[PDB]
């Protein structure tokens, strides 16, 4: 119940535990979605902590996140996917993944248009 | 970039308002009491611009709008015009929020999920 601040974030972004999130409903393929986040000084959603990002339990439908398959799964920044964070489930043949609740990743062709989530970290 | 809040750690912050969703279904009175136990109130809608995140809310949830006059919030203030479209769903004196900027008239005794809000 103790009060603190959250951010810094741009005003039009949701802030939660010092990460900034923005939802985009205009459907784009994975690459176009990544480019859109980058144009906003951001990246596609990166899942690094179930506790610090527990708001993702409330995220419904299916959205691009920054997770890609190198033919291991890894993020845009080049870091690998930590274990016990996401359950990765096959769906459509492809090398990208859609976030869905709760902490699931559905494999999807990178060229399929989807909604997407951008995230900015503050540290 | 700026800071948002203040808010408690487990709440979403948007434009200096704090929001928390509660999945346990409760009637309007129990929901109000739950928010009060967290130094908060049920959702109050005052601005489509400051609260445009409410366009993204899925399903329907108790907010702090009641019929005693007009519809009014817990804090005694009146519902501002041109904020919510009010729709009759159940015989009731309470209202659920639904996107986008709708209020469903609902029996206060019906269990529903709810949204608490804190400001400053
Ligand atoms: C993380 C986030 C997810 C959603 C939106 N899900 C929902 O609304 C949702 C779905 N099932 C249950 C509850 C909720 C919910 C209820 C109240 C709020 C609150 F914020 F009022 F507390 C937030 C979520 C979703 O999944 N999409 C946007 C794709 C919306 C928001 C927010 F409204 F904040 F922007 C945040």
């Amino acid at each position: 119940l103790t009060e603190s601040y959250c951010g810094p974030c741009p005003k039009n972004w949701i802030c939660y535990k010092n990460n900034c999130y923005q939802f985009f409903d205009e459907e784009k393929n994975w690459y176009e979605s990544q480019a859109s986040c980058m144009s906003q000084n951001a990246s596609l959603l990166k899942v690094y902590s179930k506790e610090d990002q527990d708001l993702l339990k409330l995220v419904k439908s299916y959205h691009w996140m920054g997770l890609v398959h190198i033919p291991s799964w890894q993020w845009e920044d080049g870091s690998s996917l930590s274990p016990n964070l996401l359950t990765i489930i096959e769906m459509q043949k492809g090398d990208c993944a859609l976030y869905a609740s709760s902490f699931k990743g559905y494999i999807e062709n990178c060229s399929t248009p989807n909604t997407y989530i951008c995230m900015q970290r503050t540290v």
